[PDB]
DNA sequence: AAAGATATCTT
DNA sequence: AAAGATATCTT
């Protein structure tokens, strides 16, 4: 299928190569920061490439936002079934001992989620699918020989901020936690659990439908919450009630 | 003097180079997206060696954050003069034609400014100046960038996803505005104004004191503003009314 | 403008 | 956790 050939070649891609600078169209290499705002990026513009050759063999096509700060990060679909379009979001995270706990903000609740055409490429209700590609790193303290630049004879020698890279790829809603990833900018939480808990779709919600009525309805503030719901026991509860 | 020697060796990288995508320890080259978030990540790993080179030059040390949502992006200072500290974040934006006002986000007006040790390396007394290198870049008409790897032998085939870029240094106080850059991220506004503007410090603050008391008392909404200030003439009426 | 989107983190 | 920080953009 389109969703194995693309996890077995993110997989392999992940093995194979690692990312170790920035370089220039004259040759000048500019070793990598330690932020997750820089890996973040260099894990997106790693996977478009492999995305993209996965999408064409099965005749889908990719498009990219066309304004920025519109999901998804990547959009494929057949011309023959454009209802049916396929949303394919790059989140990055860390962990500081390999295999610790990890935990993902996984886009708005307040957006595309409540508003059809709200901030996302295509009408929300043209996408069957949502995937998550994640990619856990564990982190590792920046030095002087950083701070240097490099030429293309000394590419092995660069220092990385990262080692044990992970990468998989789930369905967004069978990821999805029952508590907000972010507060000011009102993200849906993920799990907090191991990498294999994402790998095995170890989730909270028992449907997609429930995903997205827990998100849908969801209060902002925990003042609000308080005499709603906060966590999913909360909310089957709620529901049984009748919705009060 | 540092600045000087900073600002002349910022200029010159920037003539000299122009990065084009990231590269693996292997040899292989990945192109860059269209974004702000991949351009300002791009332009900070860029400054990072150049910064450290005329820094050592004039005796300075240079730190990092070590904890990941915390001002400044580099803190510049001697071992000898440990309240001389020098704070330099690195900005970006865009412009779809050359000489059209511009405009950017200098961090928040509620952690560091408001509280001494908030999201800030060393406490915030400790610096005596507060720089920003601002890179503005050109954006490009193209929508689909290069979606293929690259070896190499074939960097002067890679798209770069800029049109033209231009550098500035300058001080924070100097380039602020008077209206927020951002709501819920509470950030203060720069100027909006060409970029000779900045790179000639043409603010509207008289002073570092009345851009640090204007961001200081500046309240977070509109009806909160409305009835205080929401612009620098009612500021100064403000204080002419006893800051009430 | 003002307010809230874009991704992810600390305390 | 919940709440508000990190940078920047568009509605």
């Amino acid at each position: 299928s389109l969703r194995s050939d693309l996890i077995n070649a993110l997989y392999d891609e992940n093995q194979k190569y690692d990312v170790c600078g920035i370089i220039s169209a004259e040759g000048k290499i500019y070793p990598l920061g330690s932020d997750t705002k820089v890996l973040s990026t260099i894990f997106e513009l790693f996977s478009r490439p492999i995305i993209n050759k996965i999408a064409e063999k099965h005749g889908y096509i990719v498009e990219e936002p066309k304004q920025l700060n519109h999901y998804p990060d990547f959009t494929l679909y057949k011309p023959s079934e454009p209802n049916k379009k396929i949303a394919i979001d790059i989140k990055t995270t860390y962990t500081n001992k390999e295999n610790e706990k990890i935990k993902f903000t996984l886009g708005g609740y307040t957006s595309f989620i409540r508003n059809n055409t709200k901030n996302i490429v295509y009408p929300f209700d043209q996408y069957i699918a949502h995937w998550i590609i994640g990619y856990v790193y564990t982190r590792v303290a920046t030095r002087k020989s950083s701070l240097k630049t490099y030429n293309i004879n000394e590419l092995n020698e660069i220092p990385k901020p990262y080692k044990g890279v992970k990468v998989f790829l789930q369905d967004k809603w069978v990821i999805a936690g029952d508590l907000a990833g972010s507060g000011n900018t009102t993200n849906i939480g993920s799990i907090h659990a191991h990498y294999k808990d994402f790998v095995e779709g170890k989730g909270i919600f028992d449907s997609e439908d429930e995903f997205l009525d827990y998100w849908r309805n969801y209060e902002r503030t925990s003042q609000l919450r308080n005499d709603k719901y906060n966590n999913i026991s909360e909310y089957r509860n709620w529901i049984y009630r009748g919705r009060k």
